């Protein structure tokens, strides 16, 4: 065979026996595929290695990334990396962002409440980072970190692209308050339709219930208003992640002139 | 509601039998509570619901039924487990005869925007494709490359909570859609990065069109960037950035909305 010499083939070298105590559960995680790959690594991510298998090209742009970030490289035998993904990196698990992170950033704050298909969590992490929301608040979503292998995934790799802070419903409404950022509820029936969100200058929180549920009461007191999308007819209700990207479409004038000065600053 | 205390009824043999064998080609079937009454309000006809002996049976269910002449029956919770085997439970559900499969000619009839999806495989951003089409006006659904083989299909079924029926949802290829699109003079545009026009200016066109979103693997194919009339970007904060696909089908319709809306109301 001759088989490159540079290919890890060994089931126990030291690095993949790693790879393994990752998977078996350092405050380190896996992050797969090129591009969440690369969401990471520009998010400011610190990798230990990027590994990819045996028989199939690397990304030029990722390969290069990791040339310019100082991020080792190395193949290991495909019939191995069946131990899962066709490239992949081991990372150091940032530390968890929190409340105050959100305020200081500027713009509008993505709550949600009840919210606990992780599918639908990590898609609405995608859609607020890529419309310039602040940040998002998860409460009650029964997640134990943001760094949860299904929600990577889920956000293709987004999670760490903004802060993403789990509270409780209670510092939630707090955090709101004490940073003077009203708060309106989206919900069917609402008063302000939601093509009028892009006219009130100043940022807000955006608080979206759950598929059943809707959100608590503790928000809905706190509230300065209900937001509503217009639908066929008012027995209806879109997916919480579609929700968002529509009320968030509505604020993106006002969010990337926000992202805007500050990549200026 | 009488009981199937147990044994085996015709009618829980049927409930086996609807599975992967010709039979499960004209009859179904659908799961939970909310499902059910979307399908039924959508005109589907259903043979006979059923609920588990145990937890007890939504009035707004049993009304409905009752209004139609849906026999309601309530089947030991012995029976209820196996039955749903390799997998998840339902302590609700209905067999109901399948409708007759939906066609381009009644998306074009119904009048309004027509949603393409091309190479959209992911059952769950179908199926809430599907409900968010409905929700906000389209006119219908042709799915393209979309690895199913029936829109009855039952994974579709689920993901779309019942849905799927509320509207036409048609599988086409790739051809015979654009062909279709071209010779009912329905101009369609392109979802996608760096294009010619903003989803802010979806609004500014009065007649319909049709909308082709691509998937995640690499946006929409040749062909129907050849029949395009154009194509609009959701604009974000950078062109690396991409949004899910049903989430920018949210932000598309949401946008051609007022339109779609008034077309729902006319006829
Ligand atoms: C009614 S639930 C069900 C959604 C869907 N079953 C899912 O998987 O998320 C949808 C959530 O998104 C928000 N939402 C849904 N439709 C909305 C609308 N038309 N206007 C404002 N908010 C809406 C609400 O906050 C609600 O809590
Ligand atoms: C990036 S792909 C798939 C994204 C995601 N992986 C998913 O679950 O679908 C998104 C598709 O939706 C439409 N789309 C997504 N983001 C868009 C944007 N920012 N502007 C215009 N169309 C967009 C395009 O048709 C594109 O081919």
């Amino acid at each position: 065979m001759t088989e490159p010499a540079i290919i890890t083939n060994a089931s126990d070298p030291a690095v993949q026996r790693i790879i393994d105590v990752t998977k078996h559960s350092i405050k380190t995680t896996l992050i797969e595929d090129t591009e969440p790959l690369m969401e990471c690594i520009r998010a400011g991510v610190q990798f230990i290695e990027v590994y990819g298998s045996s028989g199939t090209p690397l990304d030029p742009a990722l390969l290069d990334l990791c040339r310019q970030r100082e991020i080792p490289v190395r193949l290991i035998d495909v019939s191995i990396v069946n131990q899962l993904a066709k490239v992949f990196g081991i990372a150091r698990v940032p530390r968890p962002a929190r409340l105050a992170d959100i305020a200081e950033r500027g713009g509008d704050v993505v709550v949600l409440d009840g919210v606990k298909i992780v599918g639908n969590i990590g898609a609405i992490v995608r859609t607020s980072l890529a419309l310039g929301a602040a940040g998002i608040v998860l409460v009650d979503s029964d997640l134990a970190t943001i760094a949860d292998r299904r929600l990577l995934r889920a956000s293709r790799g987004y999670v760490f692209s903004l802060p993403v802070v789990l509270a409780d419903r209670e510092e939630a409404v707090s955090f709101l308050r004490d940073n003077d950022i009203a708060l309106m509820v989206l919900d069917t029936d609402g008063d302000l339709g939601v093509k009028d969100l892009g006219d009130r200058a100043d940022r807000m929180a955006l608080v979206f219930g759950s598929e059943k549920g809707g959100p608590s009461g503790l928000f809905q007191e706190a509230s300065a208003g209900t937001v509503s999308i217009p639908m066929l007819s008012s027995t209806e209700s879109l997916n919480v992640s579609v929700s968002v990207g529509i009320a968030l479409h509505e604020r993106s004038a006002r969010n990337f002139a926000v992202r805007r000065a500050a990549a200026q600053a």
